[PDB]
């Protein structure tokens, strides 16, 4: 009915491993098994509908699909979606190819070719540093990477995890995250703005799998998933 009536959830078909369509074609990831767990303890029925990134903001506004299970808090974020308490904090990091010049922050970059990726909250945020004229904007954080890999751009900016993940899996082995644990975030589900009944069923969820121990199990599963 309405309790009962499916939740579409939105997400990235490219960020893992927090949420990606796997090689069988299925939504899968840490933010997958902890919707799917939320759905569980909540009696909520979920159909995931994971796409390109650059349109799941608007498709939560859009109202295509009702939320959105892997989001950065931001301020100009948070004044058109609200989000839960975040359930993990994503850090950001410097990567390179391992010949290259070492850089020990992000000041380092300026001057420098950049990729990272379209619109994400490491785009905003060195936009308003004056960094856009040197930087080149990727659909996905995997390829801003394998430009740098190509020696395409001289530094990528990008999730750390994701960064390390998508080094592995895409045989990215001549690059390197250089300058790490900078610019953390809060990470985690968010709906419409106004929507505080979906946005209580889904904390109310977040908050028993922690109670549980559920949240730490899931976690434990994707090694380096940090917790708030
Ligand atoms: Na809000």
């Amino acid at each position: 009915r309405d309790r009962h009536r499916t939740i579409v959830v939105g997400g990235d078909r490219d960020y893992p491993p927090y949420e990606f369509i796997d090689q069988n074609g299925k939504p899968a990831g840490y933010n997958v098994e902890l919707t799917r767990a939320i759905a569980e303890v909540m009696g909520m029925t979920v159909e995931f509908r994971l796409g390109a990134w650059s349109e799941m903001f608007s498709a939560l506004k859009s109202g295509r699909v009702d939320v959105l299970q892997g989001i950065s808090w931001s301020e100009k974020r948070a004044r058109q979606i609200d989000f839960t308490p975040p359930h993990t904090i994503v850090y950001h990091a410097i990567f390179a190819r391992r010949d290259s010049p070492p850089a020990a922050g992000l000041e380092d970059l300026r001057g420098r070719k950049v990729a990272l990726h379209r619109d994400g909250i490491m785009h905003e945020y060195l936009a308003e540093r004056g960094y856009g004229k040197d930087l080149v904007l990727t659909p996905t954080p995997a390829d801003a990477l394998r430009l740098l890999a190509a020696g395409g751009c001289d530094y990528a900016v990008v999730a750390m995890v994701p960064g390390m993940y998508i080094i592995r899996e895409n045989r990215l082995t001549n690059l390197v995250p250089v300058a790490r644990s900078i610019a953390a975030q809060r990470y985690g589900y968010a709906v419409r703005q106004g929507d505080a009944e979906l946005l209580a069923r889904f904390s109310e969820g977040l908050a028993i799998l922690r109670k549980t121990g559920q949240y730490e199990a899931i976690r434990a599963k994707w090694l380096g998933v940090l917790e708030p």
